[PDB]
């Protein structure tokens, strides 16, 4: 029959506690079926989908499917990503995941030369999925989405103040404003 | 703002006009910008993100960021199958993508050797995305729900007739029932 309940997106980190909530009209009298992607979980057979300590391999597309008697229904796909990170990030972060949106690995100021690589990093978890958008001086930087903002080879053109703007739909949170010196 | 129309996961022949769909309230006085998981597809920046001719590569998830002066909504995910199959299985398929499920590759009948390989092969094309569920004599095959169903190593106990649930919530198209024999 119809679902009450849709599992959301998410981002947490490797070895927390995670679940996939999918909630029907007519719970707990229907059965349920979790997949990622195509592949049919084996024994996922229950609401929520628990993960008592995600790994990476973990990350994917999961899907939830919900009959009764007669209907099927398919939930909303829900993104699960689970970032890697030292545990001396995990500072406000417990081994139970949370969905407030918050930055765990912050970007670094450095002072590289021309033909460096520039590697700027800003980890963030939270329920619904957290979005990227890395900035310069203001400006944001046109395409840069994710996690990871990297130059391979640097001009002095790339010289400037960095931050990513983190965000969902029930919060945001910039980072660190970080100074970027580009010499020799 | 709020989204009126989120896009729909769909499977598609490569080659075949295919569009996803997001239209929101504000409508056309909002900002569009579709992506393909967290890579900023360029130039999507519109209600409908069109592929005039899918190629494999295209295939993936989907979602639409609309954004109304203050505001910031995502839509939901959208998968994207693109299914390459020779033009002789193309019958009763043009090349604008159509919403209606229907078996384009029927699994085949065969008389196999203990220790051969038993590939068997069901691809449907629709909108929302067909899933696929094999059966032998009635049952169904636990887990197998993919367009492939192999066994790489037969023994006599793979004999029987096999057919191809394929399913959305709007429809479903049993595929032929097969014969499988394993003699010498
Ligand atoms: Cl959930
Ligand atoms: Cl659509």
């Amino acid at each position: 029959s119809k679902i009450t309940v849709n599992p959301e997106s998410k981002a947490v980190l490797a070895g927390q506690f995670v679940k996939l909530c999918c909630r029907a009209t007519g719970h707990p009298f229907v059965q349920y079926q979790w997949f990622k992607m195509n592949k049919e979980i084996p024994n996922g057979n229950t609401s929520e989908l628990i993960f008592n300590a995600v790994h990476v391999k973990d990350a994917g597309f999961y899907v939830c499917r919900v009959n009764n008697n007669f209907t099927f229904e398919f939930s909303q796909w829900s993104q699960l990503d689970v970032c890697d990170i030292p545990e001396s990030f995990q500072r406000s972060v417990d081994g139970v995941s949370e969905s407030k949106l918050q930055i765990c690995v912050e970007p670094t100021s450095q002072k590289l030369m021309p033909g460096s690589t520039l590697v700027l990093q800003c980890v963030a978890v939270g329920s619904p999925i957290p979005h990227y958008q890395w900035f310069k001086n203001e400006l944001p930087l046109t395409h840069e989405t994710k996690k990871l903002y990297m130059v391979p080879y640097v001009d002095l053109e790339h010289q400037g103040t960095y931050w990513c703007h983190v965000y969902n739909d029930r919060d945001s949170q910039d980072s660190k404003k970080v100074e970027i010196i580009i010499d020799e």
